[PDB]
């Protein structure tokens, strides 16, 4: 049973965590709930902290008194389906590893499944640690709640007397390093200066053995990511979108300088010995558009290489850790502006950018961010009951399981199925244009080899390089976006014609080239 | 926003709160989450009260940290039929009217509900206030949700200016007293002395106009009817329970010293003035048995009359509020233990007890009570999740509902069906002999009128009214008990037998006198 | 509401028309239902049309009278996905951008 | 639970089969490309070695009827010994050919 600690002790050194506290709805909430500072109050002093308090990090700290919230959260939706690779013909990119290669998604690039798994997802998936991190057995895969009790309770170690990455089966890759892990867990907020940049009081950084940062690491998807837990206001946590929306000044909506300044975000930032150290994103609104911003953006969390002059931008270059918070027609002049690029094609060797689930980009401008809708709106929409106490469901998944909730009561016109009708027109209609994009660049890039091989010039290659970077950028925004273009269909449409027009110039350019050193 | 209040200052004066708070679960809990104490902390000495602080009695100041379990109890089962009538062929008691006559009973008697409706259903049925309150309108039967906010949110009185008990339609009685609401809510569980006796301190008392302290109360079962607020830990707060088990020591279970001492009851009493004012009682584990048993008993809640000489037995006398605490084999017993009938029968003029919801008693000494089995096992069982928190369902209702968790769980050998289908062969087996029981009691009660005019002495009538006491007994018992026979069907069994046995004693007794007095 | 025209006076010049309408299931239908010909009679020869006559073709024109099968025809078959493009690897021709090429298909 | 447990061993060993596949057919279309550049029999016979191996950890995988459930970790232990034997003969060919082009 705990034991309540006396707040007032706290408050005269924490005089932030004061004005936060008192003030919210956590004012009767005691600190013993989540921290344990015995030790601490009877050894720090206004700058030391001397014994450094326990502090909880586990999802059971807040399921005590949210219940609710907890149980929504944590449910797995068995029909997400698991495991299942992008890089097949029934799913979402066919030929994704001839445009891909090069890349470490080449190894594998599995359809996302429920936020319950997404630690354990990202420390057994065959790109990420050679293989080393594996499900205790095959029956595991199940266990969402295990998972989120913590990614060590069902995974095991290959080699736990090792920390190096390495390669425990053949066909695996080493991508992981520590930018990956802020997307997955923030149990290390307190140990991760922000940005992950080199500080005295950080146990890890960008820079740091991955391998012993993801022993350390154990929750997914944490609450306190979207509630501060001392206001149980609204918040984010993650330090690339803090840097995108107030340090670069950019606002939570770029393109709406009203909306920015009506649902803004104010940075507060914490010291260790008087030095800044980390930071959050206080919302002026619960705004889950920027919440779920915090992950579902494109972003860079790798090395790369300098579009400028090729040379290797490694995991100590800030440019490791960086939201670009541009649109897919704002991109390419935003990889400009931090001159970088991901990976040369191991074919046609051309410079190219590796897009991420861009969700949040997508969605500035379209029809219903412009209505003031919202993600929660579609995905996690307030529970309806005949009798009972609202809440907001917390298990993030597709609004086909709720269309109710999520569609209906707006669309008042509609019955389920014309709203189902609805979604997979425009669905169809994107994966079409996915699919003939894919023809074209794949077509593209089986005329290099045979360029190369007929002696086409270097000039020549370096324009269809340059036509290959477009080419790429406005198809893969598309099958990185999880929606199939129903965020956003008119830009998913302008973007797939404008990949095909770059591929079909650079097809036009190498056939002529080939042609010519026929003749 | 809530500010908490110094808990510490307040047990300078409140001991026994400082005992149960600072060692149970909530313990971390502040003050000002159910009272609001500024003015009374300003005035008070540990002799005086000064100004009376403020208590919460709603559902919502528990709902605020344990929605789970709030959402659970307030979900209404639209399976269980509304406001219908027992005494019709199609449900319980066929011959109801004419078994009952004289009692209020006969003026209406309907199945149970929801517990959500259980104050308004009070207020509202014909026998209990001369139909002077109503839903709002026909519509807000439906609305569990505003029942529980507060019975006045969806009720009207026929007349806001008078407090008299009066009929205001021809078909109604009167029969609610104060010591009825003790089973509906505990609004009043600092405003009513322990048994409703008189008292200085408390503002209600079983003598109360009962109109006015209907106007004063507005939730049904507060959460803290089982669970103490300032420990969190197991209770019953109703005085007739605590009066049974504790202050005539009969214990939680009478026919089991052993379970009575590992499953006992702790008697804790609160002072007014220095004087013994309230109690409640702590038990030694989480026994639904006994928390359920609080309301779901054979009780005395209303006047009645001498076994002796007949004479009236109002409210002010203490037998007004008790429980008997006796199984059916052993209530005339305890009847005549606290000399006390119910009514007179109005046609054989028989003194006859009134038998209400005895589930509790019945319960003892059943295959499962003596198996360890609790009400809560079939009627609030844990709820079985894929992945998530558990916790205990508080919608208390058929297990038909969630016979997976209910019964499938410890009876493995059976399908949902089968299980489904003992069910019914005790349900279908005890409402025959209930049938039989009411069709003999029936045949004597037609006889009397009939022996009253062929001018049979009151020595053979006053015989027969004596079988007619026992007669009625051992059948109302199984129409008043609600598990038609499957909480204790032996003993339904041999109850009910022995009704049909001393109807038909009477029969031939009255038949034969008829037959003499014809010769 | 409508107002019956007289058709012997359309079948003086439309012959093919009466021989038709008079002997069909439509005899007892008034022109009026689909043709408003008002200014047309005025100023029609038997071989200058004259005012040219409107004629309905909404399918509402016999709806009025069959309900059942307007209702049948216009249903929507949600099941029948829309806008599902064949030249991709899960519809009814995996490689027909190849096959195509140089056709608007 | 028990269906979404099968799906994941099929999905993810259906997803090694595709890529498999792709590895093996890429080498494939090398050898019409390096018969008519001229390239030896030599490195020839060296890449026909390997495509028995390639072919091998991959078809039985297509042959087998549980798409890797009845054994989830030879499956996958196989398929990724399939692409490994395609990617050196890829790597092979193609230096072979890119050798008779300079
Ligand atoms: C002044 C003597 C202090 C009192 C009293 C308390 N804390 Fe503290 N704390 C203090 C310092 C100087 C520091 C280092 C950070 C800084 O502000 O300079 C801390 C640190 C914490 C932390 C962070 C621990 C970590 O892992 O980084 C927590 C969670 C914390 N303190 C909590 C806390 C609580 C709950 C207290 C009351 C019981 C409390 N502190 C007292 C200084 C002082
Ligand atoms: C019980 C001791 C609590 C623990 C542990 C946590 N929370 Fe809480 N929370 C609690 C109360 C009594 C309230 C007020 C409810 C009300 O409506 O008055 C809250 C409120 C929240 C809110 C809503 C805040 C708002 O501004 O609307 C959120 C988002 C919330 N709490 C989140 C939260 C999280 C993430 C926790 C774990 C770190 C957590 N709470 C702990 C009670 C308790
Ligand atoms: C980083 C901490 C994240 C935040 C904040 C949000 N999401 Fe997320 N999401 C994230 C990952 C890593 C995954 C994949 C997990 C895995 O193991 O594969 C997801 C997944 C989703 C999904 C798919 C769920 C399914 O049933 O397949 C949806 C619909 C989703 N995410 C939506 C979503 C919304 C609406 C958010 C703000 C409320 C949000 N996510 C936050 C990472 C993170
Ligand atoms: C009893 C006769 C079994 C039947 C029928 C099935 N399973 Fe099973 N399974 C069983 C045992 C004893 C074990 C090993 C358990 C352990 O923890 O040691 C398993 C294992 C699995 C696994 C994990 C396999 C792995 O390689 O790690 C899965 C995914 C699994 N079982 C699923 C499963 C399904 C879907 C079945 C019906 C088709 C099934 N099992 C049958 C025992 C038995
Ligand atoms: C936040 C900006 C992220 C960073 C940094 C990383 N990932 Fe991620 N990941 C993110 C989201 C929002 C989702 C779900 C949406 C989706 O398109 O999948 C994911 C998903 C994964 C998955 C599951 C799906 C899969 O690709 O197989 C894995 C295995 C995963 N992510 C791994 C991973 C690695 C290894 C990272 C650093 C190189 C990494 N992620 C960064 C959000 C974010
Ligand atoms: C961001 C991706 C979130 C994470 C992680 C968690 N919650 Fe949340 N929560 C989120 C939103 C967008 C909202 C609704 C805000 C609005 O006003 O529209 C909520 C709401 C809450 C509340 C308030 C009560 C309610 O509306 O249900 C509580 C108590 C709350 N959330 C708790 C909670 C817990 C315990 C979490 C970890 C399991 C959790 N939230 C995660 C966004 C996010
Ligand atoms: C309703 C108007 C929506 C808003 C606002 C957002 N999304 Fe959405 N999303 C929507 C639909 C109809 C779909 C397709 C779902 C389907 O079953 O066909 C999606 C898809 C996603 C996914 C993939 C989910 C899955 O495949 O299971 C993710 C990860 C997702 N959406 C995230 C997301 C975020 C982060 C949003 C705010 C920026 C967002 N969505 C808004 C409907 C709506
Ligand atoms: C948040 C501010 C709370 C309010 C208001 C109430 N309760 Fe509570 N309760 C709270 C916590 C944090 C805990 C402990 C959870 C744990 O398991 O550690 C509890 C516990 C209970 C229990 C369980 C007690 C036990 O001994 O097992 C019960 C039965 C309970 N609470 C009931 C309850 C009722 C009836 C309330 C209204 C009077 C109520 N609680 C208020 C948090 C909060
Ligand atoms: C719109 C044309 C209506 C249709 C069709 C039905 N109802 Fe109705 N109802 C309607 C109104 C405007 C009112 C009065 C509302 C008010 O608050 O003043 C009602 C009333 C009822 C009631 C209450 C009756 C009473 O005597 O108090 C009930 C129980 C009710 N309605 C139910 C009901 C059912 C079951 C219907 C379908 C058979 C139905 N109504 C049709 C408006 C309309
Ligand atoms: C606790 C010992 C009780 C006292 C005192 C009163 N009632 Fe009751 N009542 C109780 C239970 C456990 C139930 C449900 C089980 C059942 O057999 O019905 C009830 C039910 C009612 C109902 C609804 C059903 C009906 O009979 O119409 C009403 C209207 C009701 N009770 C009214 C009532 C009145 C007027 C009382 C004082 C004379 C009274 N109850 C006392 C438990 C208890
Ligand atoms: C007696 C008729 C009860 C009333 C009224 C309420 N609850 Fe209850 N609760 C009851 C039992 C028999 C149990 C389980 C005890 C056991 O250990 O088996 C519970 C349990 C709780 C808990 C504990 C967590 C859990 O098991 O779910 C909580 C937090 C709790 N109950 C809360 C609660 C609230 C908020 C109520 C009013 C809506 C409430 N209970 C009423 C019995 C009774
Ligand atoms: C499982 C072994 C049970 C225990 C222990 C208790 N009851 Fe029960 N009850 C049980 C059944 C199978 C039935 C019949 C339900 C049906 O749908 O046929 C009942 C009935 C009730 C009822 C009437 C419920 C209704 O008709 O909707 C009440 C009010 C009831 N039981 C209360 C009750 C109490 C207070 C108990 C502990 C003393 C109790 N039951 C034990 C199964 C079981
Ligand atoms: C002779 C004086 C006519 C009378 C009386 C009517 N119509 Fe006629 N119509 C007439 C001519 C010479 C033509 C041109 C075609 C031809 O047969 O030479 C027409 C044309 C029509 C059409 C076709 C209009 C079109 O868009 O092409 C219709 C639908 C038509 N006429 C109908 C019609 C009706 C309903 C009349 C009676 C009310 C009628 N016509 C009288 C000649 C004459
Ligand atoms: C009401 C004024 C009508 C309008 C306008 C139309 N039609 Fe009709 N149709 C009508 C009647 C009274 C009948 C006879 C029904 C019978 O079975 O006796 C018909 C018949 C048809 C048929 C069946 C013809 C056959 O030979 O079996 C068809 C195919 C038909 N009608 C079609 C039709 C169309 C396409 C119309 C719009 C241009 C239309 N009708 C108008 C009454 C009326
Ligand atoms: O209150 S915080 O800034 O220590
Ligand atoms: O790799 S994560 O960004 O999908
Ligand atoms: O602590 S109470 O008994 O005043
Ligand atoms: O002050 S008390 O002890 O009467
Ligand atoms: O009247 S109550 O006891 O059912
Ligand atoms: O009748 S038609 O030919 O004008
Ligand atoms: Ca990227
Ligand atoms: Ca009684």
């Amino acid at each position: 049973n705990l034991k309540p600690v006396d707040a007032m002790q706290c408050f005269d050194c924490h005089t932030q965590i004061e004005d936060m506290h008192t003030v919210g709805k956590h004012a009767t909430v005691n600190c013993v709930h989540c921290h344990d500072a015995t030790e601490h109050v009877e050894t720090a002093s206004s700058r030391r902290m001397g014994e450094r308090p326990v502090t909880r990090m586990d999802l059971e700290a807040c399921a005590t008194c949210h219940t609710a919230q907890f149980n929504s959260f944590v449910e797995v939706r068995h029909e997400s389906h698991p495991r299942l690779e992008k890089a097949t013909p029934t799913s979402r990119s066919p030929m994704f590893d001839k445009l891909i290669a090069g890349h470490g998604f080449a190894f594998e690039h599995a359809e996302p499944r429920s936020h319950a798994f997404m630690l354990v997802d990202h420390f057994v998936v065959d790109r990420a640690y050679g293989g080393r991190f594996q499900f205790k057995n095959w029956q595991k895969v199940t266990d969402g709640m295990g998972a989120v009790r913590g990614a060590w309770t069902v995974l095991t170690d290959a080699d736990p007397e090792s920390s190096d990455q390495r390669r425990f089966l053949s066909q695996t890759a080493t991508a992981a390093n520590p930018v990956c892990l802020n997307c997955k867990t923030q149990d290390h907020i307190l140990d991760w200066a922000y940005m992950g940049d080199e500080h005295e009081a950080a146990k890890w950084s960008r820079t740091s053995e991955v391998v012993e940062f993801a022993r350390d690491l154990n929750h997914p998807l944490n609450c306190f990511m979207c509630h501060d837990p001392h206001s149980a206001g609204p918040r984010v946590v993650r330090d690339g979108l803090i840097n995108a929306v107030v340090d670069r000044g950019l606002g939570t909506y770029p393109h709406d300088p009203v909306k920015s300044e009506q649902q803004g975000m104010t940075k507060v930032t914490f010291q260790r010995g008087r030095e800044d150290f980390r930071a959050i994103g206080l919302l002026d609104t619960a705004d889950s558009n920027v919440m779920c911003a915090q992950c579902h953006v494109e972003y860079n969390c790798n090395p790369g290489y300098q579009l400028s002059d090729g040379s290797r931008v490694g995991m100590d270059d800030r440019r490791a850790n960086h939201f670009f918070w541009a649109n897919v027609f704002d991109y390419k002049e935003a990889a400009q502006e931090i001159d970088f690029f991901d990976f040369r094609h191991a074919t046609t060797g051309a410079a190219l950018p590796k897009l991420q689930h861009p969700e949040a980009e997508t969605f500035w401008g379209s029809v219903h961010e412009r209505n003031g809708v919202a993600c929660a709106d579609c995905h996690m929409p307030k529970v309806q009951l005949e009798n009972g106490k609202v809440y907001t469901s917390h298990s993030q998944r597709t609004p086909r399981d709720m269309m109710g909730q999520a569609c209906l009561n707006c669309h008042a016109e509609w019955t389920e199925d014309q709203a189902l009708y609805a979604i997979d027109y425009i669905k169809n209609y994107t994966h079409g244009k996915i699919v003939k994009s894919e023809y074209w660049l794949a077509k593209m890039i089986d005329l290099f080899p045979v360029a190369k091989r007929a002696g086409v010039s270097e000039d020549v290659l370096n324009q269809a390089r340059e036509l290959h970077y477009d080419a790429h950028l406005y198809w893969e925004w598309w099958t990185a976006e999880n929606s199939v273009g129903f965020h956003n269909p008119d830009q998913a449409r302008e973007s797939l014609m404008t990949s095909i027009s770059k591929s079909k110039e650079a097809v036009s350019l190498l056939n002529d080239a080939i042609d010519a050193q026929v003749a």
